[PDB]
């Protein structure tokens, strides 16, 4: 047998590790399958897409068009419907019909062979309708068969026949189609909505306590979750729940001894009262954690749970299972590092002498607390353990249970980030929080936007524990607001860690990008109600942008996304668009100073003619504005720090 | 099992076709295998390349090196040996010296567990020792091993025990490497050096003949083969040598109705003296064409035979195998075209009713040439025959006669004339004569010397029957000059077809790249004698070319190729690399104006540092100069087109 087939059907995208591991959707996500179609000769080729369902079902026929003149690139849109694992092929052909009337048009005014070329038309078009399912189709077809072999009409009569919109509706639907080559099946696994779009929000229920008892429990840190569903978040997740170790358990500030009333971090996972499958005495019990998933439930909430697979020197593993730690040559294990940061709290796990071990108690360990209504993990460092060992993993709990999603925290280089999606991480942390220029945010949201797409999906926080920008240190609130117009309206999935509303900014010194007494490493109370009274949150805005992700299609997808032309450089103009839902964002991304700017439309992105005037509303401020392919702005940081607007 | 292996290896280069087709190289050509290699955690890795020949061998220690720093890109040059089918795998590791060192260089200076880190590094030298085939290696591993336990040295002694440079040599040769792990084996192909190298001459037989008998025959042409060899060619290209068909015959300058004298077209191939296995009976017999085969080895030429898969009106195809055409509704098989080009004078064969019976003739005929010295075939027009058809026939010839070289003639889109080379054709025409400026030049070449190298042998024609470019009709002996000179130095394999060297350069009419009177119609004698007297001919130049090549072995490759700035749109500047043989070359693409240039090597790609000035020779004129970073030059049409030098 011969590699290529009778009709060249090559290089089919999207294709992830070249067919052996799944490119990516999710339920009603658009995206394209393209292809290399061409054949001998100089006749024409048609293509289409085959889309197979979990259960091998075909779906409807989409055929697809050359996406440039002269390339040889085919393409077609496909809708992914019901979750699990589908399949594509590219199907490609001869177009005879295509070809003869492009021959026919030209010699039949010519009067060269008129009645062999009609001839020929003639049994093109019976064949066509011998393949065609629907009795009034084939009565059309078989209708202009007739009229071509009738040598009493005149040849351009005959040939007009074979030529109309009503036969040429037919023939769009069922072409008649030469010498079919398939290419190998592609696989598509297609996730549920919240694996591509949710709003999320991070905070310690520990902090959510009383004056009466300071540490938060489960059912004081429940009181917080209304305030949470109505900012219009979709997904809380929390730190570690769990016991926290005592043996160099580190202080405030990141400082190596704890005192006596300290709390630890979170991340320091384990004790005699229990490792990864328990909850932290003073959060309260296993009945307590479960009232606060239901009363989240209830207000539209999915709770993520970090995962970090290491523990403290005090969590029974250690003593259990000494073959899962690296030990020096005196029988010591060393502390967890990722350099320059040091983690004196915790071990980190050896994976070589135990893989099977591993992956069998982590497994466990999730099935737990999905079997507490956590379909959602926050995956701690996961570019610190082997890429394998969460390609196991995951296929393990989505093969039981593919609603679960796992959201990669690795903050690394190119590659890894990569491939830990591909090999099933739903989600990825990104370097959003770094690109803060028109230049870094263009650059960023293309990459992001284009091949990519296929098997990463971001989740835009725009700050987290570990991270205060010096963009929202040096800019105060008009920062704060400018990163979330952003985050929201750049990607389907973003989010903040509590305390962002209020714009804390005040770093640990200069040049970090550490919070001021960290919660990491002490109670943080909040005054959320005076907060609100006094006017200082963006609680508002927050809300605000929820409110028109879930009114607008447009933002709850990824790949559409087109970066519109500004004269100013710290101006940043982008439209999105599904179906007929079009956003067009305005930002400007200078904190201090007010910006005057043209903004010049790509009219065609829009699907709009250059000389068009189109109704725009600021769903921001409610203001309708008329913008055509050149419109003036005018952002004022503190009053408008964008126009977040859709065409009416 | 996972995708992903212990260690992550991907995206192996180079790939064609997924793996399902070979990669190409031919004897003693260098190339790079890459990959991306990198693992968990923030500990080094290592990786290398293993060749396995046909006899599944594998070759020398290769390691790679990451190509650039943070990309997790690694690569090594890898150079193929005998022809035949070879496979390549990478293999990565965890390399835990470096990253022992990169710890004990930081922790034993400040006095951090100085104790434990050296055993732990005595532990890694004695683990390394034990893997190291050699005694007097192992020995110095050892050494090492007692040097870190010797609690009588200071620590930073017994460290810099373990980081001389003899153990350094010992580890570079044989690294201790954690957790091997391997890519698939992807194919690599390794054909003959006339693959890719050679210089080849196209000429018609036929017209060199005597005033006694004007219709040359292989006995009159035979005596063309010395000047042809003097030239320093290496392969002579002959069009169709068969009968020529007599229905439809064309007349000269592409008339439709031959004359009672008119010789018609070669590539109308056949009539009842014979088809494609059969000798045009004014040409003479087969015993005479194995006599002007056996005159052209002694002279170290090799003849490429047009095969042309057509034919006339009269072959004996056409009534023995009707199938074989496409028949239109009266029974009649409409002429080939190739539009706006129009083939009055032949059939074209149509696939589908017997692949197998076309596949069966066509590797018969094509076996009768080999039988008779032919080993190289110019294939005409193969983009007009089914794709899997050539795939077929190359992989029968090659199966049992992998020495056989195609060549294909297929002036198309670029897909397709990707797909023929790498679905096993061995050489590619190419868009050379429609690449005249400098930025076509620069763009294309950059093209065929990247990745296209993987799977496509470019043979540069600077002149065809069919083609004579514009470039070529406005600037005279000039422009045949410089394209010369282009050809012979950019791609490792070029030609001409006869009267070049005579700067014959007449269109048929404006517009037009047909020559007027063109040999294809009629007998063109040329008085080969006079214009060397008379000094009209560059064929010194052509032979001084070609001697440069077969002195020089970076003209005898392709990818290492790289294009240095001047100050000049019209001076074009490039090198040539292989082992310590450097060719610099510099070309004055005005045929018509001196032009004066500042040539500004990239010196790193010489080799050089920035400072350095360097001798070179003009192997076209035997003038030496010193050239540095910045260099003036003067090229006068019809003196000096060029400067062709040699880094001495
Ligand atoms: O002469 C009348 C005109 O003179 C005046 O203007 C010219 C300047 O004097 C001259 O310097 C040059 O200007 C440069 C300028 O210096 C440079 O900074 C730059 O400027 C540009 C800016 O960088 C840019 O930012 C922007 O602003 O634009 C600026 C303008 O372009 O580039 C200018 C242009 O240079 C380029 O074009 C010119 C003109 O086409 C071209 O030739 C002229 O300059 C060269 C070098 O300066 C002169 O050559 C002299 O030096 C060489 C080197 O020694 C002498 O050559 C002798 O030795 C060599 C051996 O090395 C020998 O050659 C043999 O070997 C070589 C291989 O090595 C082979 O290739 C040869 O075949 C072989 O023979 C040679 O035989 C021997 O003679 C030479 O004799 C010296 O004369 C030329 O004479 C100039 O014509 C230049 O190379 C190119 O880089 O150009 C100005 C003209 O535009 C007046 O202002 C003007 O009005 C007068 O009409
Ligand atoms: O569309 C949404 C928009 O709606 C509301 O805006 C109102 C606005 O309140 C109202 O006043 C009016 O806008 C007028 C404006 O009043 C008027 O002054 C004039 O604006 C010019 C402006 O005063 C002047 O400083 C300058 O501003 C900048 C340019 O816009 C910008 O393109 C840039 O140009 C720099 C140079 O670049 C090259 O070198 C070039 O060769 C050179 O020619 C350029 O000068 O920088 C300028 C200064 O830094 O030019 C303005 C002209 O456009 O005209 C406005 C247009 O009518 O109506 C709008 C409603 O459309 C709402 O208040 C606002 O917040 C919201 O954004
Ligand atoms: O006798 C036939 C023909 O021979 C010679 O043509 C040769 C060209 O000179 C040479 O460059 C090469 O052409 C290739 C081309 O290099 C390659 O890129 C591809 O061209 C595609 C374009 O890539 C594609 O964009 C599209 O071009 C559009 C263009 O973008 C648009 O702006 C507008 O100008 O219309 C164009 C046409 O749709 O399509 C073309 C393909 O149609 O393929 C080319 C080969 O087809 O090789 C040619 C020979 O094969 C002569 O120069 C020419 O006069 C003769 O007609
Ligand atoms: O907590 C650690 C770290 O966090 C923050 O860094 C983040 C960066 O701000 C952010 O941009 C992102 O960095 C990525 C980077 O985007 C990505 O391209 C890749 O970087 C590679 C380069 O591509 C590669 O060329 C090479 O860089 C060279 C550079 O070309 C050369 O000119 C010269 O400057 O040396 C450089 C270093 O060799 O290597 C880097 C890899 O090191 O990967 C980056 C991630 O490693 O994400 C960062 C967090 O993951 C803080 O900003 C930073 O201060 C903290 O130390
Ligand atoms: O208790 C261990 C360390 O916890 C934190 O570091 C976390 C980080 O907050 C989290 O986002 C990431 O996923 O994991 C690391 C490692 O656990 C503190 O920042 C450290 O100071 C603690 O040592
Ligand atoms: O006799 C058929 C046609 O032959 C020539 O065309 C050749 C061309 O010269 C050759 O390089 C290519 O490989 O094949 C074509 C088609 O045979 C003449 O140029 C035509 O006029 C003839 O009709």
């Amino acid at each position: 047998p011969t590699v290529v087939g009778r009709i060249p059907v090559l290089d089919v995208r999207p294709v992830v590790q070249r067919g052996r591991r799944p490119a990516k959707a999710v339920t009603g996500e658009s995206f394209e399958v393209s292809a290399t179609v061409f054949r001998e000769g100089h006749d024409a080729v048609g293509a289409n897409v085959v889309l197979r369902d979990p259960r091998g079902r075909p779906g409807p026929w989409t055929p697809m068009r050359e996406l440039a003149p002269g390339t040889d690139r085919w393409g077609a849109t496909v809708t992914a419907g019901e979750t699990g694992t589908w399949s594509y092929t590219v199907e490609a052909w001869g177009d005879p019909v295509t070809t003869w009337r492009h021959h026919a048009r030209i010699k039949i005014p010519a009067g060269l062979d008129t009645d062999l070329v009609l001839e020929e038309g003639a049994r093109l078009y019976e064949r066509a309708a011998a393949d065609v399912p629907g009795r009034e189709d084939r009565r059309e077809l078989l209708a202009a068969v007739d009229a071509l072999r009738d040598e009493s009409r005149p040849a351009a009569s005959r040939l007009a026949a074979a030529l109309t919109p009503q036969v040429d509706a037919v023939l769009a639907r069922h072409p008649l189609r030469d010498l079919v080559t398939s290419s190998d099946p592609l696989p598509l696994l297609v996730e549920r909505e919240r694996a591509l779009y949710g709003a999320w929000y991070e905070f310690f229920p520990r902090s959510e306590g009383t004056p009466h008892t300071p540490h938060g429990t489960f059912r004081t840190a429940a009181r917080r979750l209304p305030a949470i569903a109505a900012m219009g978040f979709d997904v809380v997740y929390l730190p570690p729940i769990h016991p926290i170790g005592t043996t160099h358990r580190k202080g405030r500030n990141n400082t190596l001894s704890a005192t006596g009333d300290d709390v630890g971090v979170p991340w320091a996972i384990g004790s005699p009262e229990g490792g990864h499958d328990s909850i932290h005495p003073a959060l309260g019990t296993l009945d307590d954690f479960d009232h606060f998933v239901t009363e989240a439930g209830k207000l539209g909430l999915e709770i993520a749970l970090d995962f970090a697979l290491q523990c403290s020197p005090d969590h029974p593993w250690v003593h259990k299972h000494p073959e899962w730690f690296h030990h020096r040559p005196d029988g010591t294990i060393a502390h967890a590092e990722n350099p320059p940061k040091k983690y004196q709290d915790i071990y980190p796990i050896a994976f070589d002498a135990d893989p099977d071990g591993l992956a069998t108690e982590t497994v466990r360990i999730l099935r737990h607390w999905m079997d507490h209504g956590v379909r959602i993990f926050r995956v701690a460092n996961p570019h610190t353990k082997p890429v394998a060992f969460w390609e196991r993993v995951i296929a393990d709990i989505n093969g039981t249970d593919p609603d679960v999603i796992f959201l990669a925290e690795a903050f690394t280089r190119p590659a890894m980030m990569a491939t830990l999606a591909q090999i099933g991480f739903q989600q990825s942390y990104t370097y959003f929080t770094w690109r803060n220029t028109k230049q870094e945010l263009t650059e960023y949201l293309t990459e992001l936007s284009g091949e990519a797409a296929s098997y990463m999906r971001p989740n835009f926080f725009a700050n987290t524990p570990d991270i205060l920008h010096a963009y929202l240190q040096h800019g105060g609130r008009p920062a704060f607001e400018v990163r979330a117009v952003l985050a929201a309206t750049l990607s389907p999935t973003w989010g903040i860690y509590s305390g962002y509303e209020l714009c804390e900014n005040t770093p640990l010194r200069e040049g970090s990008e550490e919070y001021l007494d960290s919660e990491k490493y002490q109670l943080k109370p909040r005054d959320w109600t005076r907060a609100a009274r006094e006017g200082t949150t963006i609680a508002p805005l927050v809300t605000r942008l929820n409110t028109i992700r879930r009114e607008n299609p447009a933002l709850r997808q990824l790949r559409d996304l087109h970066f519109h032309p500004t004269d100013k450089e710290e101006v940043i103009a982008y439209s999105k668009r599904q179906g007929s839902n079009t956003v067009l964002v305005v930002v400007n991304l200078d904190p201090r100073h007010t910006q005057e700017a043209t903004v010049s439309l790509d009219m065609p992105q829009l699907g709009l003619d250059w000389h068009e005037s189109v109704p725009v509303r600021d769903e921001l401020t409610g203001e309708t504005y008329h913008w055509g392919r050149a419109n003036y702005v005018r952002l004022e940081p503190g009053r408008t720090p964008a126009h977040v607007c859709t065409v009416l």
